[PDB]
């Protein structure tokens, strides 16, 4: 296969389907990543979360660059080889994670100090720093290091924000040209940034192509605007990026979010939400979710989606999970992360099937009506 | 298959190999059984359980009596269709759990009374009362309601205790009897007491074969005093109890004391140790236990063992398994458990196979030599 080609099969509105194809493996898009923190999918062998039907999975930088440390993954193999996933593995910059769980952080233009939330220790991240961690890491797809700017943003700053992006953006592309492997064998993703401004997020759009990039994501969303305003902002924003690369929307995975967003033009989604289960007990089925914990579950025998297909809903009744998550049981979690997995890579196989024969519009209003 | 027939295919010295038969399935001797303590294997689907060899899984009625309720499993379908384990499950009593993990317990003659360590509420166990709840479990290997004499134990105490557990089994016997349903499908296991005291010891085995039981439990060991005592005990005790019958060495685990058993004449084990892994990190080698845990493990590429033939030792390095239980993380529980009790499960078949062959005796010596 190449380094990287996008291609898209079907069309309807706003909505594409199709395939990005890398040298580890095929993605189908529109696609969910199921998320890899610390180099783990919260309670999953790969194997299982490949069985759910994931094309490819999100690696934290973060987390890692801290715990086992990149050098250290790098010397072991890479992050495939140590976690056991040989198929495409997209990693994020790590500047996110490090503003929200880091401590004591210091911004400047070179990039970002931080003491980390774990051993108390020290790292300067910047464009550079990054793209070689994802380098290390053996990443498929990169992501340019950016600065997500909080929400609300006045005008000032979220122009500040955005434009600093853009010159990390294009530190990001030289550092990724400049490492032969690195170019050669994976792809990187530009950030387009802006909050809720659309001159800003004109301006980053750009910014981006200008520089040039394999993918095209959206940032600085589901971040405390809602919903509506996501929507509203993603209508004018996504027109702006080039049409045929990929459109990565970062953050967001609520069933519902994944259907707005796919009908606005986003190919690829990520959340924590699906492997966050094994605690409060969340499972999505296609009648809205529910809370498994709820003692109306005690003695149900059913499955946790009646029509989903994964080898959880064959085997496990609603009981038997109920039992396991209120008592504390690993397998609970377990169960539940890969029922969650496995309904969120159905619904992308829903979206795109319905996209391929032209009825994605119906079936969006069809799945609304149930699942609220 | 019949409702329960074991046959002895080879012996050296004491040690045998061979089958039970029950309608569930059959059970290789000397077996090992991976123990269910909330209707689930710590961190292993019932599937994963089987993949490792073992033949039948132990399940602790105390949690299940409390937790879900027995009542309640039996109206979801028994336990074999609650957790998704088909094939044989030997229950314990209840009544050692009692006496290690209630509250306020007092006993009598027709049983023990105690507050729940979970909501603080009430429970009257009698021999009766575990019997059938170990029936409405579905309990296919049902162990008769005794009394574990504390260690030390002084020959009055100890005699006190042995007699009441004596009387106790005739209970259980009764109870298990007048059940139809349960006395044609399932089986039932006395249990020897009487501390290290040969006399009592005696006494016990001859109550037990005079009330007659598919299978004999040496119980009261594996409490405190130590290897070389629980091996002098053995010595006499196990030649005592009915040779055609199989003999249960109840929570004996740790590989040395099980090969030492069996060369005593115990045909079957149990022992969270396989399944209590996840936290500390211990891991079984044939070169003796590793603390995965350890800084020197942090790089090693080698497999937990290098010639266990378990999954986790063909598809992950020890680096990977180490940063995963020092990360905290689901997966490190999930590996380290599939392994452990993969390692037993192989530790058993070598223990078979040796003795179908005589040559056990070398293989005991070859494996203490390694191993320690
Ligand atoms: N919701 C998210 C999640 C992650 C990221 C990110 O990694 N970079 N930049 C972003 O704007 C962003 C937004
Ligand atoms: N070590 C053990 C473990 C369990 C038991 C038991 O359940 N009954 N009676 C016993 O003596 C006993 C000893
Ligand atoms: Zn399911
Ligand atoms: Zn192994």
């Amino acid at each position: 296969r190449p380094r990287f080609s996008f291609s898209i099969a079907a069309r309807e509105g706003k909505a594409r389907t199709g395939t990005i194809e890398m040298k580890r493996g095929v993605i189908r898009t529109p696609a969910f990543m199921p998320v890899g923190t610390a180099a783990t999918v919260k309670a999953l062998k790969p194997e299982t979360v490949r069985a759910t039907g994931a094309d490819i999975i999100l690696g934290n930088t973060y987390h890692l660059m801290l715990r086992p440390g990149a050098e250290r993954i790098a010397k072991l193999g890479g992050l495939h080889s140590f976690m056991g996933w040989d198929r495409p593995i997209l990693t994020d910059s790590g500047g996110y994670q490090v503003m929200s769980l880091s401590s004591l952080t210091k911004q400047s233009e070179e990039g970002v100090t931080f003491k980390s939330h774990l051993d108390g220790s020290r790292h300067m991240l910047s464009p550079e720093r990054s793209i070689e961690i994802q380098h290390l890491l053996g990443s498929d797809i990169v992501m340019a290091f950016d600065e997500c700017t909080p929400y609300p943003a006045t005008p000032s700053r979220a122009a500040s924000s955005m434009e600093r992006s853009m010159r990390w953006a294009k530190r990001s592309r030289d550092a990724f040209d400049s490492r032969k492997e690195q170019a050669e064998n994976a792809a990187l993703f530009g950030i387009q940034q802006g909050s809720v401004f659309e001159n800003l997020r004109q301006q980053s759009a750009d910014a981006l192509a200008e520089i040039g990039f394999d993918g095209y994501a959206v940032g600085g969303l589901a971040v405390g605007e809602g919903q509506d305003e996501m929507f509203r902002v993603l209508d004018f924003s996504v027109p702006m990026l080039p049409d045929d690369k990929p459109h990565y929307l970062m953050g967001v995975g609520k069933p519902d979010d994944i259907v707005g967003a796919v009908e606005r033009g986003i190919d690829m989604f990520d959340c924590v939400l699906p492997t966050r289960s094994g605690r409060n007990g969340q499972a999505f089925t296609w009648d809205g979710p529910i809370n498994i914990r709820n003692a109306r579950f005690s003695e149900d025998l059913k499955p946790l989606d009646s029509e989903c297909h994964c080898a959880v809903c064959q085997k496990w009744s609603r009981a038997y999970i109920h039992h396991l998550i209120r008592a504390g049981e690993i397998l609970g979690a377990m169960l539940m992360t890969e029922h969650n997995i496995a309904f969120y890579q159905q619904l992308m196989q829903k979206i795109r099937d319905s996209i391929s024969e032209g009825r994605f519009s119906q079936f969006a209003q069809d799945f609304r009506a149930r699942y609220f």
